[PDB]
């Protein structure tokens, strides 16, 4: 199906706060801030996009593959904020490759249970 709006990431100040007193780990395509929550009972991701991508068809598309990626393990992972940059890498991906760099970032950040 789609990311559930519950599942997303939307207030302004929602981000500021994940970026300013959050976790953040980084590789080749991607950037993960984690912000731990005390009162999330379910788990969110909030999305930003470089311009230097810029094919508004191509920026939707990493963002659409992202979301697909956080939906089918949303299982496994812990209710927490969770703030994912594209980098320009990241333009080309294919969703097997997108869930696979996510995945890499999910373990280095320890973001697993149980």
């Amino acid at each position: 199906a789609h990311l559930k709006k519950r599942n997303r990431l939307k207030k302004n100040e929602d981000f500021q706060k994940v970026f300013k007193h959050g976790t953040s780990v980084a590789n080749r395509q991607f950037v993960l801030y984690t912000l731990d929550q005390a009162e999330n009972d379910e788990l969110r991701v909030g999305l930003s996009v470089s311009k230097k991508i810029g094919n508004a068809v191509m920026r939707n598309r990493i963002k659409r593959l992202i979301r697909q990626a956080f939906l089918e393990e949303k299982e496994r992972l812990k209710e927490k904020d969770y703030i994912i940059i594209a980098r320009k890498a990241a333009s080309q991906l294919t969703y097997e490759e997108t869930k696979k760099s996510l995945q890499h970032l999910w373990r280095k950040s320890s973001l697993y249970k149980k």
